[PDB]
């Protein structure tokens, strides 16, 4: 097409990422505006409020975040790098919406000379005045910037040997690295400020007399503080793993002491937290602590609280964490109600309301890993009514979870309502189907389907919480390949082992029994050095509302499958392995055919595809099923499908029609057949929710066959070439992925054509029009070296997609000039 067309229907954009960011390295939080801050180890700021509210930034340098200050109250936030470096970044509204911006940068250092190891910052304290950053370095001194300047001022400088002047010579015996391992403001008094060193020495610095007023020295080694409210207690952890609290009003004596978890050595209490409530019971929030030979691989957090302590337990590393309190900085009590847990390789929220201390469900920033991804599936276009019942289903699986509103919810979506409902299926590793909301900026979970369940498979006070699996169970259980009917409520999914189950949406639970069949591949030939069968479970079992199996084909081989399609109208099952493919009629439960493809490993059934076309004769069209294979075959199958009535008496029939050789031998990626307008036959039961969309038969019907190095274009039904793209001839680029995809003009608001989204071997997305098969289009996307992202990529029916940039985030792209899914809020004072 003219040029001019081209780009009223295509235009290449990535849009928004979906998931768990990739190896976090910092959390931060403000209370003012309740938003959620992530830093990774790749120099990225995420904020995150309200589902919609987003900002993703990147700093110059590509080094980690290791700390993140929102400052209080005001729209503006310090991060701190691993190269010692300070950044000051900004939300400033334009076009009525907010942008994340860096604003400007320092690097604190000393003199030259001075080693590097002495103005390395560990805290970093903002002024609740907003005008200052009092900066704590390794060396033992103090050092304070200004803002929004970032100069440092050499006047205002707490050094160590300044503090240790006005103190007696019993705490004076310092380290040549007094490292400062606190430093905070007196909760009630903006010119007090505490600052702890690694020693012990705790001192409550007057800022404008430049005196000390208070002190202690501890007995174990410092690793952090907490100020109650009040300013008239403090709290502080140490090394051995124990706590300590002092009381604030000469040097004190500490109240209590006491290593919490047994008399065996533990490891340290690295950070504490000391909040009150209304109720007179105190919360006592403290990391790690674990009893060093049993527990010192467990990553832990404890809550204390009211005679209750629970040693809250991760599967992977704690990168920071932070109690959302009721409180603002004028209330009397904190009455904390939510602790907020970035761990290595996911994100876990507790209710601290309800008694039990239940989870809270995450409306983004998901872990899409908990299981290793093994396939995807997208379904444009949802039903309401099966949207609903999914949803609904969901619901039901997740009574443990709290009933505690979203409390991260700051800021506002400038975005309506998504207009049409996607959904995005993600196959794992251990045999679960997870069904998300694709429909806009939030891929949030709705249900969850196991399929391990059709196969025969107190001190300290420890308990698991988070879903990640850091193991591999078994994987023969990982699905392959997924297929939803969104108009059936029917679902297919397969495995790794030659599992084949097929699926009905039910709004209850039921306790029935599932069919094993068996599909010998082999039939007409041999042995198997390979996987056992997964053993199924004989008698009936009981499931809960969802998506229930009733039928489960194992195929013989147990191999993989390769290749899966399922017609819901006809309610047949097709599926393919490295040895062959076969024919299943799931209403009947009974196995219609199987073919070998070992002598036309070019037997590797790739493709498979159902079709109501002209497959002998001009007048007469049948059912048929399409086989494609890695050597280049498509075998056709006449299909002989009763009635609704003889549905069940007479059975299926099938014989093979057609057996089309390329003569290029390319493996077949994709095939479809076009109607007397060119265009593509309708999913199965669409004529029959929409007859709008029937086929045109009056005209002569086209197969299209896609292979990894062409396009082919046949007619219908004497199968005689009549177009051809000889893409990898031309470019040297090869198919990996190729989906039928409607494009729509934005000049003109009712029309559409369909063409072909191409993924290369070389990441390359290419539209190539249909009928004529001429390249439209080729965008950049995935990086050639990114085996992992394009294998994981997947399209949208509407001009979209989907590729992992990492095993736990989606990259969402748009081909198309209708779509352009990206965040748009506002972040006010
Ligand atoms: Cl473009």
């Amino acid at each position: 097409m003219r040029e001019r067309l081209k780009r009223d229907l295509f235009q290449f954009n990535k849009t928004v990422e979906h998931g768990f960011p990739h190896q976090p390295s910092a959390l931060g939080y403000s209370p003012s505006l309740r938003i959620l801050a992530i830093g990774t180890r790749s120099g990225a700021i995420k904020l995150y409020g309200a589902p919609g509210v987003e900002f993703m930034g990147l700093h110059q340098e590509n080094n980690a975040v290791t700390q993140i200050h929102l400052l209080p109250g005001q729209c503006q936030l310090v991060t701190l790098l691993d190269d010692n470096s300070l950044h000051l970044w900004s939300l400033k509204v334009k076009g009525g919406a907010s942008e994340l911006q860096e604003d400007e940068s320092f690097t604190l250092r000393g003199p030259p000379g001075a080693a590097p190891s002495a103005t390395q910052i560990t805290v970093v304290l903002p002024h609740s005045s907003c005008e200052l950053l009092y900066l704590g370095t390794e060396s033992g001194n103090v050092f304070v910037v200004q803002l929004p300047a970032f100069r440092a001022l050499e006047d205002r400088t707490i050094s160590s040997d300044a503090v240790l002047q006005r103190l007696p010579e019993e705490a004076r015996h310092r380290r040549v690295f007094e490292m400062v391992e606190a430093l905070q403001e007196h909760p009630r008094d903006p010119n007090q400020i505490l600052i702890g060193y690694s020693r012990g020495l705790v001192v409550i610095w007057d800022l404008q007399g430049s005196r000390v007023l208070y002190h202690f020295l501890s007995s174990q080694q410092l690793e952090n503080i907490w100020w109650q409210r009040d300013g008239r207690l403090l709290v502080s952890c140490h090394s051995d793993g124990s706590y300590c609290q002092w009381p604030v009003s000469q040097q004190p004596e500490p109240l209590r002491s006491l290593v919490p978890y047994g008399p065996f050595p533990c490891k340290a209490i690295t950070r504490i937290l000391w909040l009150t409530t209304r109720q007179g019971l105190p919360f006592t929030i403290f990391q790690g602590g674990m009893p060093r030979a049993s527990y010192g691989d467990r990553h832990c957090i404890s809550v204390i609280h009211d005679g209750q302590q629970t040693a809250f337990d991760f599967t992977s590393r704690v990168i920071g964490f932070t109690v959302l309190t009721e409180a603002d900085p004028a209330a009397t009590f904190d009455d904390p109600y939510a602790l907020v847990v970035l761990a290595e390789e996911e994100l876990v929220v507790i209710d601290l309301q309800t008694a039990g201390w239940p989870p809270v469900q995450l409306p983004y920033l998901a872990s899409l890993h908990c299981s290793a991804i093994t396939c995807s599936h997208h379904v444009s276009n949802i039903p309401l009514k099966l949207w609903e019942r999914i949803i609904a289903a969901g619901s039901r699986q997740n009574a443990h979870f709290s009933t505690m509103e979203w409390p991260i919810d700051g800021g506002t979506s400038l975005t309506p309502a998504p207009p049409q409902r996607d959904l995005l299926l993600t196959g794992h590793e251990d045999g679960t189907v997870r069904f998300w909301d694709a429909s806009g900026v939030c891929l949030r979970l709705l249900y969850k389907l196991s399929t391990v369940r059709v196969f025969l498979t107190e001190w300290p006070p420890l308990r698991k919480v988070g879903s990640f699996d850091p193991y591999s169970d078994d994987p023969r259980l990982g699905i392959q390949k997924i297929f939803l009917c969104k108009y059936s409520g029917y679902l297919a999914v397969a495995g790794t082992a030659g599992q084949v189950l097929v699926l009905e949406l039910n709004d209850e639970a039921a306790e029935q029994a599932v069919e094993q069949v068996e599909a010998d591949l082999l039939q007409d030939q041999y042995r198997w050095k390979g996987h056992e069968r997964l053993a199924a479970r004989s008698g009936p079992v009981r499931f809960e509302p969802g998506f229930q199996p009733f039928v489960l084909v194992q195929c013989q081989p147990p191999a993989v499958v390769t290749s899966l399609a399922l017609h819901s109208e006809w309610r047949l099952v097709a599926f393919g392995t490295s040895h062959g493919f076969g024919l299943f009629d799931h209403q009947q439960r009974r196995q219609v055919f199987v073919k070998c493809t070992l002598h036309p490993f070019t037997g590797f059934v790739r493709t498979l595809y159902f079709a109501d076309t002209y497959l002998k004769d001009s007048s007469r069209h049948c059912p048929s099923l399409w086989a494609g294979t890695n050597g280049g075959t498509i075998y056709a199958f006449s299909l002989r499908v009763p009635p609704a009535e003889r549905r069940m008496d007479e059975p299926v029939r099938a014989e093979q029609a057609k057996e089309i050789q390329l003569m290029h031998r390319a493996p077949v990626v994709g095939i479809l057949v076009l109607d007397g307008h060119s265009v593509p036959l309708p999913e199965p039961l669409e004529v029959a929710h929409d007859l709008s969309k029937s086929p045109d038969m009056q005209g002569s019907h086209q197969l299209l066959v896609v292979s990894e190095e062409q396009f082919k274009v046949f007619t219908l039904p004497k199968v005689s070439a009549k177009l051809k793209l000889k893409l990898t001839a031309l470019e040297g680029s090869r198919v990996r992925r190729v989906s039928v995809a409607h494009f729509g003009s934005r000049r003109a608001e009712d029309y559409g054509e369909h063409h072909l989204a191409v993924l290369t071997n070389l990441g390359d997305i290419q539209v190539v029009s249909l009928p004529l098969l001429k390249p439209q289009v080729r965008y950049s996307c995935i990086r050639r070296e990114d085996v992992s992202g394009i294998a994981s990529c997947v399209f949208t029916k509407y001009g979209q997609g989907f590729y992992l940039i990492s095993p736990s985030e989606f990259e969402r792209f748009s081909l198309s000039t209708k779509w352009l899914v990206e965040p748009r809020c506002l972040v006010d004072s």
